[PDB]
């Protein structure tokens, strides 16, 4: 229940801000100086002006490199986020991965729900259970999930602790 | 460090799902049944098909009440989240309030970043931070923030707690 730094990447709900101390709230003791996350008042900085950072909250990377939402945000130019305009991947853009965990679909779009993670599904959080490792071929995951001990692709301790077979391995 | 109930409503980086569990990562046990938030295998439903619910992690809701990313969400018929159509607000819409704290600016239209939440911001989390309470007029805060007893607006228990003016207060 700690945001940002003080909780691991946490993010709040609604656009909270997260102060510099890791708790959620709105005013300028949150999203005043400091704002870790959320709907912070001087915007984080995205996109190839900020080494190819993505913007907290999924919130949108317009093309001066500022993450917000609405036309100036998500409109012409955007550089990451849900920009308006359909975002290519898979076998369809040179087997690009969909940004933030996004699934690819068969046609070669970026989104989540089961037109983009179901049957076809390229990369990203797919719900297909794929198997993985020496039971299916030797086939490593997508966007370097970890490949568990029973074979399915995954992130967090159990798919990358103990028997993990490929993947980011903890080490 | 906890996502969902277990750390109240909180929500992991790049749509990691929340685990029945209140733990983040990415695999059916964390994605499948019990997916609390994040990329859930079985998208959340959402808009007037549930009664008026918001998507978590800033996901469109489409026309059908389920959560999520890419055109078929975003698109056509999305009645909520980043929606690839502007959402509008303020004086305008019959003082309409923006979804998920976004700022309403002065020309009517919800979004994030200093065009929405600066000058002329009507609603959401405005940068501006106009005085409330017995000091300001008697001004109120929009969208039911705590008005603190030194006339902020926010949310949290700074401003909700002891000598809060107006607003949800506790007290």
């Amino acid at each position: 229940q700690r945001c940002g730094e003080q909780g691991s990447g946490m993010e709040c709900p609604n656009n909270l801000c997260c102060s510099q101390y890791g708790y959620c709230g709105m005013g300028g003791d949150y999203c005043g100086k400091g704002c870790q996350n959320g709907a912070c008042w001087t915007s984080k900085r995205c996109g190839s002006q900020a080494g190819g950072k993505t913007c907290p909250n999924n919130h949108c990377c317009s093309q001066y490199g500022h993450c917000g939402f609405g036309a100036e945000y998500c409109g012409a130019g955007c550089q990451g986020g849900p920009c308006r305009a359909d975002i290519k991947c898979g076998s369809q853009a040179g087997g690009k991965l969909c940004p933030n965990n996004l699934c690819c679909s068969q046609w070669g779009y970026c989104g989540l729900g089961s037109e983009f993670c179901g049957e076809g599904c390229q990369n990203g959080a797919c719900s297909t259970d794929k198997p993985c490792g020496k039971d299916a071929g030797g086939r490593v995951c997508t966007n370097n999930y970890c490949c568990s001990k029973w074979g399915s692709c995954g992130i967090g301790p159990g798919y990358c602790g103990a028997g993990c077979q490929s993947g980011g391995c903890d080490g």
